[PDB]
């Protein structure tokens, strides 16, 4: 039931117009800086893979990783870059849906 709501919001997620910057990992080879600034990548496809094998124990795990995606675009992004901004909806965005869960 905890891994029905996950499923809903992942969903939502990958098909939201603000998702492209996070449907894959970042490849490091192709952006400066990225293996050197972010120390735990994640993106929507590594949690959609890792919820398909049954690798959350709980939704918290989940949201972690979630926030984690929105934190590590933060980081890296400005925030009137065009991923900074698409960040900032996808954030809100999961937020907002996140608490109307629980
Ligand atoms: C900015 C890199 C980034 C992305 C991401 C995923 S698809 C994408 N693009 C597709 C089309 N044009 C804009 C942009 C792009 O390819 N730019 C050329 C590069 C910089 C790849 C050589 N960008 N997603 C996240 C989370 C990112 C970062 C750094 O946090
Ligand atoms: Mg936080």
């Amino acid at each position: 039931s905890d891994l029905t709501f996950c499923e809903i919001i992942l969903m939502e997620m990958e098909s939201h117009d603000a998702a492209w910057p996070f449907l894959e990992p970042v490849n490091p080879r192709l952006v400066s800086g990225y293996r050197r600034i972010i120390k735990n990548p994640m993106d929507f496809s590594t949690m959609r893979h890792r919820l398909s094998r049954g690798g959350y124990t709980s939704s918290e795990e989940f949201a972690a990783d979630a926030l984690l995606v929105f934190d590590n675009c933060q980081t890296f992004n400005e925030d009137d870059s065009e991923v900074g901004k698409a960040g900032h909806i996808m954030r809100r965005f999961f937020e907002s849906r996140w608490e109307e869960f629980y």
